[PDB]
């Protein structure tokens, strides 16, 4: 079966005052591998993709700052505090050189990071990622009321503050398989409590679409351009039907990227992760395999 435990020893780093959690396997020397989830998930997301490439890489797997393990500290919880947190983060682990592996908004903040530390990039895996939505109508049709719903300040905090409708709805709704309880378990724990919701409802408010928030678009066309003209390794997964990247979208991007290798999972919305562990963990350990590092 797709595994449902979470058998890593517990490491905590202290950063900008407050602990962050993270897993930390595999060989202690050589060029380790970085898991940044999103939203409304932890490392945990990463749980069946780890034990293929720990047999030959580090593989260090933060949760975000008020999320997991990590502490809640009072913050607005904007993209600009997890960029923040997830720069002192590596900067607190000493890492020099590594490998991304990201997805949702950990892809923001690893290709933010990424253009911004370019040397220190060896290679980039990623799967269903921030890129820009132009317009509405190029958010999944199945979800378009759902997000422009988030993107309130009454209703969406009722639906995702109050009724926690992102981790009881949205993230189920982000898989092809069912999940069962042991697994919605762990990725309600960290949000047990209602007023620790925050970082739920302001990442989709944070979501570049139809041009808003201005400041987020532009961040991410950035890295959109850099990653156009960067040699970096690349590896993209995608599923069908996806939901922030189509396959349509997949084929373009295996097209225009440099370097890019590009793998069909099969079925998959958003936490492809969820849907064929497997596959993206052998890909990742194989891919590994052939970059110079
Ligand atoms: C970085 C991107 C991460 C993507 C994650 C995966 O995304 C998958 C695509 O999104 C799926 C979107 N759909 C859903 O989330 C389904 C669940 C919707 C909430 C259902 N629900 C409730 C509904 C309350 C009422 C609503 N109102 C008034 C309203 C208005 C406009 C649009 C939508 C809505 C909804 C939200 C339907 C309650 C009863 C609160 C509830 C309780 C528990 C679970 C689900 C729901
Ligand atoms: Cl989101
Ligand atoms: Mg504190």
């Amino acid at each position: 079966g797709i595994g449902t435990g979470f058998p890593f020893d517990p490491h905590y780093v202290e950063v900008l005052g407050e602990r962050m959690h993270y897993v930390d396997v595999g060989p202690r020397d050589g060029t380790p591998v970085l898991f940044l989830h999103g939203n409304p998930t932890s490392s945990y997301v990463w749980r069946n993709i780890i034990p293929h490439v720990a047999p030959t890489h580090r593989c260090i797997a933060p949760d975000l700052i008020g999320m997991g393990k990590s502490d809640k500290p009072d913050l607005g919880y904007f993209f600009d505090d997890h960029v923040r947190f997830m720069d002192a983060f590596i900067e607190a682990l000493g890492l020099e050189e590594v490998v991304l592996v990201i997805h949702d908004w950990g892809s923001a903040l690893g290709f933010h990071w990424a253009k911004r530390n370019p040397e220190r990039v060896k290679g980039i895996a990623f799967m269903e990622f921030i890129r820009p939505i132009p317009t509405w109508d190029e958010w999944p049709e199945f979800a378009r009321e759902t997000f422009q719903a988030f993107r309130t300040t009454d209703v969406g905090r009722k639906l995702i503050i109050d009724q926690n409708v992102f981790i009881e709805g949205t993230l189920p709704m982000g898989v092809v398989r069912p999940l069962t309880e042991v697994e919605m378990d762990h990725y309600r724990e960290p949000f047990l409590n209602p007023v620790d919701r925050e970082p739920l409802w302001r990442f989709p408010n944070e979501l570049p679409i139809a041009g808003e928030p201005a400041n987020i678009v532009a961040l991410v066309e950035e890295y959109m351009d850099w990653l156009h003209q960067s040699p970096v390794p690349k590896l993209l997964f995608w599923g069908t039907p996806g939901v922030l990247i189509p396959p349509a979208e997949a084929a373009r991007l295996a097209k225009s990227l440099p370097n890019c290798k590009a793998v069909d999972i099969g079925p998959g919305l958003n936490l492809l992760q969820e849907d064929n562990p497997d596959l993206i963990g052998s890909e990742i350990a194989r891919w590994l395999s052939t970059l110079e590092i």
